[PDB]
């Protein structure tokens, strides 16, 4: 076949990643660490030509968001965006797909060719659940964490409920110092994914029910592995700034705008 014309706007995933949703599924996203069933075609955006089509092998795939192969970083990206019976349209830069040298047999790709992929979910398997610590490995405690990032990303959204801060709280909980510190690569990047969120989460979630200082913190946990975040360096202005402090309050105002 080839690429669906769709005029659905087009989401932004990722710097080199976006979706045109052209069907709607019903559900919710998947969370980090789900194992994804799923039909795809797969498109180069320029010479749109065909390469990979799981609906002619009528054989579809399993992903594993995190776990995912080199090459499908880009779709694992769009993935994690859409539900099951979502069907879309994913545009993924050569960087996070077949995209160095191209690859030459079994999927010929181009050298640095722009993947268009036409995705259809089937549904998503979650990682599974026991005791805090108990017999959880990694990939366990991330998704849980990123479930429960979820969980309290609904009771938090124009108002501030604390049980959403009590749901971010327990992301964090999960996955602390101890285990964070015995953690490596895309094991370390996905929890991070979910752990340095989940505070600028617990932060406004402080900003607006009358604690400021314990929302500046927050954003310090956070602005020491990544000073450069924005998202943070503004949130932190803003309790300083209900704290009278505009001679640092404006500080992260400021290079907050970089």
């Amino acid at each position: 076949n080839v690429p669906p014309k769709v005029d659905s706007e087009a989401e932004v995933l990722d710097e080199k990643v976006s979706k045109q949703i052209i069907k709607e599924g019903h559900g919710s996203k998947p969370s980090k660490y789900s194992t994804c069933f799923l039909h795809y075609r797969a498109w180069t955006k320029n010479s749109q030509h065909k390469f990979e089509d799981t609906w002619h092998e009528q054989q579809p795939i399993e992903l594993v968001l995190g776990k995912e192969k080199k090459e499908l970083a880009g779709l694992a990206i769009g993935v994690a965006s859409m539900k099951s019976g979502e069907r879309a349209l994913v545009h993924v830069g050569w960087e996070l797909a077949y995209g160095k040298e191209g690859n030459f047999s079994f999927p010929n790709v181009p050298p640095m060719a722009d993947l268009l992929y036409e995705v259809e979910v089937i549904g998503f398997d979650e990682t599974k659940e026991g005791k805090a610590r108990s017999d959880m490995t990694v990939e366990e405690r991330i998704g849980a964490a990123d479930r429960r990032k979820m969980d309290g990303n609904s009771l938090f959204k124009e108002e501030k409920l604390e049980e959403a801060m009590q749901q971010y709280e327990m992301a964090i909980a999960y996955m602390g110092d101890d285990f964070m510190f015995q953690l490596y690569g895309k094991y370390q990047d996905m929890a991070l994914a979910v752990k340095n969120p989940c505070h600028l989460n617990i932060a406004a979630c402080l900003i607006k029910l009358k604690r400021y200082d314990e929302a500046i913190g927050h954003c310090n946990i956070v602005l020491t592995e990544e000073e450069k975040n924005p998202k943070a360096l503004f949130r932190r202005g803003k309790a300083k700034a209900e704290l009278g402090q505009m001679d640092s309050a404006r500080d992260d105002f400021r290079k907050a705008q970089k």
